[PDB]
């Protein structure tokens, strides 16, 4: 396509119009070297660990923006702090390949990343990055699967951007992604039934033997989040990784992984809360703490919302 | 970097069809269809800045009628078989379906391309008849699954054979011989959104995985939606996959001859069962072309397992 | 590589030492968009004019900047001006395809280009075109052979860039390329042999045979410049394109060919002249004016000059 | 956009050899030959981000010999001929040079690699006496050219067709069919700067090319300095290629075997001739492997031109 609008011409025009010095757009587009690496890398990680590569690539590329000041990764105990000579507004939190484990089995598996503005004036420290996701300026996910897609909220809205391979760029595919208010399908792993709380139980069965004598929802669970959190997007449906006695505290990390989603969520008309509060009002501690999260097309999570405290 | 052995899948077909006494058309057959897997890997990976099945189908057709290998087609977008004419005829029979869960794409769903490829054992002309062989009957059959990468896991007589698209040099290399699934799995696949309507078997075993009678830890839940997706699944890592008939689907959703017989002689051939519940799929005597089949497969002792249960249950 | 310099990463390391807006480093990031699309075009070009797509594409990409002004093109028979919307502080005269034709015969090809700063402060113009190319801030080819090369000169020194295919980046490969003082290659069209005007015609026979019994040059010529051009900077040699009856004022156009290449050369140690001036001191009257060029490792070239006023 | 009708070479060459009674080999051998050139081109795209040419020898020796198609094989990298071991045998020679100007890729000049196929004529134990044939003996010939894109140009007993690598599927798809030479040309390809020790014949040519008696336009110059850029620029615009013996390479440069002959049954297949000033080319008796001879190909009416005057000047 002659005028092709990659996600540098998005984001850079976007930058512009907040009268902006071009960080993010620096930013942005050091990820993407990132990601189409990654993607390569994915597309033959079987001829012949590479969650380490991911990581180190993700964070050369985003110190090299002159963009960044703190980096969270899901891969390091403590967070980064870029170098005085490198350092720039942003704060990355990000998972450079959430589910590695599942590549030889071949699933859906992806990047998922959330930004922040540093806004204090002394040195740069974790502080920065334990704010509330509700106030990131920017989140979203790359999705390694048929085809390499990279999803991303801005204030503006979702928007859906995939990689054209031949000539190396992410094209602009999906303007405003608005999820479904309501949708048919149910995602969570039933394997861990017997260690669910009430509300989750109650509204499962309500959705296989529905009480209206309705349709009965489909079940659908990849095992990956961002394959699942993709495809409740798109399709609408409600998805869901509670607490449950093995995890208390839920399992997905609530720095890089609830809250980039529940953002994406939120900024696509869905809802995403623990049951108790939204996951964006959340105001983290430790930059490595889970969060129970429910996400999904607003009726869905809603209808939950009421079991959960019709059991208060 | 730059390997100078490389084994793509011409190459051992090759090495199996010289040992074994072959005509060269086994090999014919198999390297058209690496061509229309890739032409089909290429177009869903650009199918959002590009229906696609129906490409597909045609494709397909096209290649393996150019192989001067075929002379029976099956597919599932296909109403009666289609014999190749004369001139293109061969020996074998391919029945496929060009697109699993082509409604997927829009989700980013690995979805795959199956294949089943008998041998004609009739001195006749070319019929839908030569198509209706049971299972046991196959000579090769496998999947190619679109995913994070490309796969093609071929299985024939010896084993299964896992190959993979290295896109730089556009060939299906070697990456795994010789699998063999796991014994006992710790998986189950299953829409459980069907589940007020499954049978009494069913029901059971999935409470069982759920809610362990001896104290173990349940088994894991993980359903894609793609049969391709939850099969490579279940044969790397092992787990049982159902597929079983609900009222809603009498008689199974999953169509016998281009779906349920290759997955279930690429899961027997290793070592892995596929069962309707009943008998085993492979042993079925398909009467259309069309016809359906409910359909479990996975790590043998977990098809075992739910057979026990059939059996108390009849 | 996991810390892969890419072009990115260069020209913005290179234009924060200017404590500049980041106007170049957004260009050539256009630039290069359009320079991957066109590779991926003429890697098919034959599986089923060109040069009017590569056109679009590049002014497009350019436009989209907010990095340029007015942009000269071979295609073109006027310069086109920026949109007020758009407009940015450089100036861009480029030649989207050199030897578009060549592609018949698999000959490998080219993008030119050649960025002014507009210095007046009035209407963007044709004028502010007009400049030497002494005054360049910086210029380059891309070539597309066997392999995709971005050579790029600016005030600091003259780089190559390959492109990688698999992650759609151009990585850093040849870092202060100096052209060999003399070379054993000459490169010229010799069926113009009745054409050429003394000097040149002198020189040919004194490579040929050789008056100190030494080695006879090497002949070349591929037929399209950027090949020829890559090749003298790489090997050594000289490259002419004499004025000859047919092409009395030579035949490469001076805003788009011979500035861009001249400036490469010169900032390689090469030299580059018309033979009675130098190419980069040439004040253009026209943006499709053309000139007399002779490039190529300076022992050579001024072995030529002599020759020129051993006749004058 | 996906074309559902795709021909790759492996489609046409099968139905070239089917109509003519084939036995699956040549196309066994070719489609072999296409994965190296598959794997040479990536190589040398990534050259200089990554002995590219022992490589290349070494990747074209083992598919080669994978195809069950070879029995003898002679290369430039290889002093004595390589005999394919017995389990691999099949009944074609293959003359090969797996990277043509491998020196030029450091300045970014197309390079290519350069194929003959000669049938076995004898009832013996494969020996270097198999790859001693003459020209005309060839069953197959062509090259592959790295370029701006990858070009396989196959010449066969009909004709010359050109393919061209389809990067997203990795297939070499058919692009023009049944070449056919200019018959007059307008360029000249030699390297003047060896002029000092040209023989007379051609210094005479060259003069005329250059300042023609009959008040023509000049041919125009064009050398690249790869023998297989050189080559294609000639079969597809026309024109001559003259790379005649000097006395400081006394009998030519261009190896007979696998460089010379490839070129000259390309030619004359395509309508042109190529000799080495005195005879054709393709009646040589080769009596080494890496034996040498002078060549002049191109269009037919240019190749003349030059021969009359080797005729008055002898
Ligand atoms: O191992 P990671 O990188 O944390 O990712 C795995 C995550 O963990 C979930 C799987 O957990 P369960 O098997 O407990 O459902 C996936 O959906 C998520 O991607
Ligand atoms: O209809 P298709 O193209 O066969 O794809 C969907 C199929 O339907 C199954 C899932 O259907 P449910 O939603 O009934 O589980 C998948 O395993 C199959 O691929
Ligand atoms: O047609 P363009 O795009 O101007 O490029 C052709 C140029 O013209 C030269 C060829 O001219 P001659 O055949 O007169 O040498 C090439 O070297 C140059 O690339
Ligand atoms: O030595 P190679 O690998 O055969 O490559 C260079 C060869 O040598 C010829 C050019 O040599 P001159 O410099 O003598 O013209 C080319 O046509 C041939 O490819
Ligand atoms: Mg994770
Ligand atoms: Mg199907
Ligand atoms: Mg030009
Ligand atoms: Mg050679």
């Amino acid at each position: 396509d002659t005028n092709i609008v990659t996600l540098t011409r998005f984001v850079m025009e976007q930058g512009r119009k907040a009268r902006g010095t071009g960080e993010m757009t620096q930013l942005l587009n050091s990820l993407c070297t990132a990601v189409k690496a990654i993607s390569t890398a994915v597309r033959k990680a079987g001829i012949a660990k590479l969650d380490v590569l991911s990581n180190d690539l993700v964070i050369n590329v985003l110190k090299s923006s002159f963009a960044t000041c703190v980096l969270v990764t899901e891969e390091d105990k403590n967070a980064i702090i870029v170098e005085p000579e490198k350092r720039g507004k942003y704060v990355v939190c990000f998972d450079p390949l959430d589910g590695s484990s599942n590549i030889d089995c071949l699933v859906s598996i992806g990047t998922i990343f959330g930004i922040y503005r540093k806004n204090s004036t002394d040195e740069p420290s974790e502080k920065d990055a334990l704010q509330p996701g509700r106030n990131l300026v920017a989140a979203g996910y790359a999705l390694y699967g048929s085809a390499t897609m990279l999803v991303l909220a801005m204030v503006n809205g979702v928007n859906c951007f995939m990689l054209d391979p031949a000539i190396g760029e992410f094209i602009l595919v999906d303007r405003n992604v608005k999820i479904k208010k309501k949708g048919s399908i149910y995602s969570i792993n039933e394997g861990y039934a017997k260690e669910f709380d009430p509300a989750i139980t109650e509204y499962i069965q309500r959705k296989k033997f529905p009480p209206d004598n309705s349709a009965p929802y489909g079940a659908r669970y990849v095992g990956s989040m961002v394959a699942d959190v993709h495809r409740t997007l798109v399709y609408g449906g409600i998805f869901m990784y509670p607490a449950n006695k093995k995890s208390p505290k839920g399992k997905l990390r609530l720095l890089y992984e609830c809250n980039p989603m529940a953002y994406v969520m939120e900024k696509a008309g869905g809802l995403a809360t623990t049951g108790k509060e939204a996951v964006l009002d959340i105001v983290p501690t430790d930059i490595h703490q889970r969060a129970p999260i429910i996400l999904g097309s607003p009726e869905d999570v809603t209808e939950l919302l009421e079991i959960y405290q019709k059991h208060a």
